[PDB]
């Protein structure tokens, strides 16, 4: 109840392979603000299952290395909306795509709305693509955050963006 914008059609089989962590911004600066910091992952590869959730790979410096993670998260009965599995209600939900070079979602909390947003801009290929930027950056202005993380080719294709 704070992300005004889902996709309509989507096919999650679609989005699967391989996707860049190009942008993310959140609610709190303390969400991205370190290297460490709690929201900040970056996603590597997105792999749907046949009865229909979500695995997603993605990288996250944790104990003071950049560690892989396997997440996965189910599926509802809204197309664009899935749950991850935590402690919290926590919920994933897909804003737009062409399947084809971006993907753009959100990742709230059932909790406290501004305590949970965080979303990001992925691209298929290492390459600064600036209408997928554009998208991402209009359906953000609907959303009250605060930090904003970008990054560049070269970052793009390094554990952990450097
Ligand atoms: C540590 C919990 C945050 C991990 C959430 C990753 C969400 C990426 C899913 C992309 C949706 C298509």
């Amino acid at each position: 109840l704070i992300v005004t914008q889902t996709m309509k059609g989507l096919d999650i089989q679609k989005v699967a392979g391989t996707w860049y962590s190009l942008a993310m911004a959140a609610s709190d600066i303390s969400l991205l603000d370190a290297q460490s910091a709690p929201l900040r992952v970056y996603v590597e590869e997105l792999k749907p299952t046949p009865e229909g959730d979500l695995e997603i790979l993605l990288q996250k410096w944790e104990n003071d290395e950049c560690a892989q993670k396997k997440i996965i998260a189910e599926k509802t009965k809204i197309p664009a909306v899935f749950k991850i599995d935590a402690l919290n209600e926590n919920k994933v939900l897909v804003l737009d795509t062409d399947y084809k070079k971006y993907l753009l979602f959100c990742m709230e909390n059932s909790a406290e709305p501004e305590q949970s947003l965080v979303c990001q801009c992925l691209v298929r290929t290492p390459e600064v693509d600036d209408e997928a930027l554009e998208k991402f950056d209009k359906a953000l202005k609907a959303l009250p955050m605060h930090i904003r993380l970008s990054f560049n080719p070269t970052q793009l294709e390094e554990q952990c963006h450097i």
